[PDB]
C-alpha cells in the first residue's frame, strides 16, 4: 500500500533484523508507551517493533473476521480475553505477546470496549518489561510467521 519495498519474506526477516539492532536504544517506558499506542491506532512506525507488529498485523489480514467475532461478545467474554491475553505479558513467550497485542488493538477496534477498557489497558502496559523476550526471541518468531502465514 504505502511502504514495502518488495515481498512479506523479505520485510519480515528485514523489519525482525532492525529489531534486534534497535532494541537496547529503546528505552522500556517508551517502548511501553509505543505498544499502548499501536494498540490504540497511533502507531508510531519509527520503533521497529512497532513496525514489526504492523507488518504482522497487515499479513494476518484478519481485521474484518474478528471485528464481526468481537461484536458478538459481550463483556463477560471480553473481560476473560483481556485477563487470559495479559498474562502473556509476564511469560516468557513472544508468539503469545504478539498475539496479546494484536488482540487487544482488534477490541479496541470496537468503540464500546474502547471507551470502557482502554484506561486500564494503559495503565496496566505501563508496567510489563518485555526487552528480554524481544531479544531472545523476535528472529525465530519472524521464521515461525513467515512459515504459518507466507507462501
Amino acid at each position: 500500500v504505502l511502504g514495502y519495498v518488495s515481498d512479506m519474506h523479505t520485510e519480515l526477516a528485514s523489519i525482525s533484523q532492525l529489531v534486534i539492532a534497535k532494541i537496547e536504544t529503546i528505552d522500556n517506558d517508551i517502548l511501553n508507551k509505543d505498544i499502548v499506542n499501536f494498540i490504540m491506532c497511533r502507531s508510531n512506525l519509527d520503533n521497529p517493533f512497532i513496525s514489526f507488529l504492523d507488518t504482522v498485523y497487515t499479513i494476518i489480514d484478519q481485521e474484518n473476521y474478528q471485528t464481526e467475532l468481537i461484536n458478538s461478545l459481550d463483556d463477560n467474554e471480553i473481560i476473560d480475553c483481556i485477563v487470559n491475553k495479559f498474562m502473556s505479558f509476564y511469560k516468557d513467550n513472544l508468539e503469545n505477546i504478539v498475539d496479546a497485542i494484536i488482540t487487544l488493538k482488534y477490541i479496541m477496534n470496537n468503540p464500546d470496549f474502547k471507551t470502557t477498557y482502554a484506561e486500564v489497558l494503559g495503565s496496566r502496559i505501563a508496567d510489563i518489561d518485555i526487552k528480554q523476550v524481544i531479544r531472545e526471541n523476535i528472529l525465530q518468531l519472524s521464521n515461525d510467521i513467515r512459515e504459518r502465514y507466507l507462501g
